[PDB]
């Protein structure tokens, strides 16, 4: 099976997502992924290629649920409608997926070199982006995206479509 | 004698530079140089103790919000201001963006502290509200997250233009 690479990778993902980073060990992640503890060292050189490895499969997923959404829309309309529930989705269907963003922004923050992550995620989101936006406000739209996902996860009450709607209409104006 | 203060501010300190983790009241009672039973004594748990040096941090920041949108006597020159605000956020305190971020972790993880991010927000709204209405307000708050956040884990941060002109497209009306 060669898929044992991958399972580690999932497994220290989903270790992550549960423990945190700070409980990330190769004994604990070879037991998640079911693989005996030298497999750990056959395929990683070591935590952070690990760590860039996991972090940047995470990283694959949520760029292709903006390919999900985005891809789907005909018009700008569409696309600022596939916004809409792009937020709404990111906010609040998946808590792992909310954990494991959130642990690699603290992670970026702390350490400049995994902000080569970051900056690699933020630029595939605005390709999507720019197939029905211009440049600049694909940029602008991709804060705004950030900002409204983050305020609608940690909310005691998240604010409702409507007003994600309009915001998103209005960085995306351009008259 | 100051130990509760000592307390909270040797939390924050310790999360800042050693993860979250790292919190326990024997580390922390090392910290901030104070009894074990301090710890237990002035708090009910690591949660209530979390939640108020959090609640400190909160309004380190909120304050920062006031002294920015504090002075602006224009719509237009609150737009400057929260621009200006948006660079020193994600420029001046490395510190700031670590406890920011671990708080983002927390109310990650456990809602019961969502209670206090959902606070911060709040408060930062109001001065927001003293320039613009309530909707934009809000919808600005969340700019403000999203481009401070994106100028931050960049590795080159965009330009003050770039963040300006979303100011003013969120604000339009």
């Amino acid at each position: 099976d060669p898929q044992r690479r991958e399972r580690i990778l999932a497994a220290t993902l989903d270790l992550i997502a549960e423990e945190g980073i700070a409980r990330v060990s190769h004994r604990r992640i070879a037991q998640r992924a079911g693989v005996p503890l030298g497999s750990m060292t056959y395929h990683f050189t070591g935590i952070e290629q690990l760590l860039r490895e996991a972090f940047g499969r995470f990283t694959d997923h949520i760029v292709a649920v903006f390919d999900e959404h985005l891809g789907a829309a005909a018009d700008r309309d569409e696309a600022r409608e596939a916004v809409a529930d792009l937020v709404h989705e990111l906010s609040e269907d998946s808590q792992r997926d909310l954990v494991l963003t959130q642990e690699l922004y603290t992670l970026a923050a702390r350490q400049p070199a995994y902000r080569e992550l970051t900056h690699e995620w933020m630029r595939r989101s605005r390709v999507h982006l720019e197939k029905h936006f211009d440049p600049g406000t694909a940029r602008q739209l991709d804060a705004l995206i950030e900002g409204l996902t983050l305020h609608r996860a940690l909310a005691r009450e998240p604010h409702g479509r409507a007003l994600t709607l309009e915001a998103i209409a209005r960085i995306t104006t351009t008259d």
